[PDB]
């Protein structure tokens, strides 16, 4: 059962959300009181309730989103809120859609994108994943973040090959070790105030720590805001060389330790964003003629079903959610394969 405090809380934030007129996050418009009341009395089996999803959206008004996910029963449980805010932000998928089983697909028709080496800065492919059995950051305790640790660093310890490298613990990190890993962009801090009214940052730093190859072209974080995010990147545009790399290091990993998957939504995520495929592929790439019209620099990629962030863009694929790994990857291959092509044959 919730307890009363809780469901104080709850009431507190439920007004407090309402109240808040000018307040635009997803949470805020399909949390209505026919779904809060479906929803304040539950609690998982580890103990997450609805103030373990919702409180950080109740904190921060300007949230975009505004819901966590604090373990992967909490999906299904509380299902009446999280589904209309993963179809709202996910383009149209449906309480009723399913994700795709897992499939890399064939590495051998991936191509590099930019072979030329006039456009794509870098490339990379980024994914997420949960670990079976363990709560999401806001209910992690001391001790699993340690034993989480203690679990990872010794599967780190095993890669060879291009993936041997070294762990870097944060607990206990020398401000020199830190320099050197901002030098590299591979380090990470505590979470900002949206993470921390989210209880994502409790008994920081343990449990928290990078993990890189001594290529410096394979990164991985732990407990930074999924359990692991795994990357994959290095200059140019060979994508075929990395999204391999990558997918063998998942592979590897996940021999080992098994990771939290749901039949609906794929691979289970801290932030309801990062669900199915978990893929991020994207690029760093200089467009000067395209983006010269940034109104249709975006809508180009748009047209693609990529999308353009922050001379030098990261564009990357939009879509998590509906598709393999491998269509997503593909996605953004053909789509920067488009824009060159624009580029090259434009003015
Ligand atoms: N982990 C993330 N990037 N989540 C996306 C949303 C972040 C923040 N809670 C918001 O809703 O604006
Ligand atoms: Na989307
Ligand atoms: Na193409």
């Amino acid at each position: 059962m919730v307890d009363q405090a809780t469901l104080d809380k709850l009431e507190a934030g439920f007004k407090k959300l309402q109240d808040a007129t000018d307040c635009k996050s997803l949470l805020k418009k399909y949390l209505n009181r026919e779904v809060f009341d479906q929803c304040k009395s539950l609690k998982t089996a580890l103990g997450a309730t609805l103030l373990d999803c919702i409180q950080s959206g109740v904190e921060n008004l300007d949230s975009g989103v505004g819901i966590y996910a604090p373990d992967a029963e909490a999906y299904t449980l509380f299902a009446p809120i999280f589904n209309p805010i993963i179809e709202d932000y996910h383009e149209g998928f449906k309480p009723t859609d399913k994700h795709p089983p897992t499939d890399f697909g064939d590495i051998n028709t991936i191509v590099n994108v930019d072979p030329s080496g006039k456009y794509v800065v870098s490339t990379h492919v980024r994914c997420g994943r949960s670990l079976k059995g363990y709560p999401f950051n806001p209910c992690l305790t001391e001790a699993n973040y340690k034993e989480m640790e203690d679990k990872v660093s010794a599967i780190f310890g095993t890669f060879e090959g291009e993936l041997k490298g070294k762990y870097y613990p944060l607990t206990g990190m020398d401000k020199a070790t830190q320099q050197q890993l901002i030098d590299d962009h591979f380090l990470f801090k505590e979470g900002d105030r949206f993470l921390q009214a989210a209880n994502a940052c409790r008994y920081w730093p343990t449990g928290r720590g990078i993990y890189h190859n001594d290529a410096k072209t394979f990164l991985v974080w732990v407990n930074e805001e999924d359990h692991l995010r795994i990357i994959s990147m290095q200059k140019g545009g060979d994508l075929k060389t990395i999204f391999q790399r990558l997918v063998n290091a998942v592979n590897t990993i996940e021999s080992k330790l098994p990771f939290s998957r749901d039949d609906r939504l794929g691979f289970l995520t801290f932030c309801p964003t990062n669900l199915g495929t978990t893929i991020r592929a994207s690029v760093h790439i200089a467009l000067p003629k395209l983006a010269k019209d940034k109104k249709q620099l975006e809508a180009i990629a748009a047209k693609f079903n990529l999308q353009v962030r922050g001379g030098v863009y990261d564009i990357s694929n939009k879509r998590r959610m509906g598709l393999t790994e491998y269509q997503a990857v593909k996605e953004m291959q053909d789509g920067i394969l488009e824009m060159i092509k624009m580029e090259e044959a434009a003015p």
